[PDB]
């Protein structure tokens, strides 16, 4: 029987700029599951400290890649739904 849509893995290679964003804080490789990609994408934001000091949930990107990759000048962490489009225009999934 198929593994359940719902459980099966979400297999992704980061476009260029994206995969430039995760080599900056250590990823290796070209093909990452979506955890892995939200793993470094903390990664990157913890290191440059773009987080608010007091909000800690707020990003502040405007003048940072991350802000043209994702099309915003902020965002909060809390917002799950749209992170996940933001970060699916910078990944060609793979089959
Ligand atoms: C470091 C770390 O905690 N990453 C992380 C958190 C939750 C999940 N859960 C599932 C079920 O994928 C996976 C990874």
């Amino acid at each position: 029987s198929q593994i359940p849509a719902s459980e099966q893995e979400t297999l992704v290679r980061p476009k260029p700029l994206l995969l430039k964003l995760l080599k900056s804080v250590g990823a290796q490789k070209d093909t990452y599951t979506m955890k892995e990609v939200l793993f470094y994408l903390g990664q990157y934001i913890m290191t440059k400290r773009l987080y608010d000091e007091k909000q800690q949930h707020i990003v502040y990107c405007s003048n940072d890649l991350l802000g043209d990759l994702f099309g915003v000048p902020s965002f909060s962490v809390k917002e799950h739904r749209k992170i996940y489009t933001m970060i699916y225009r910078n990944l060609v999934v793979v089959n």
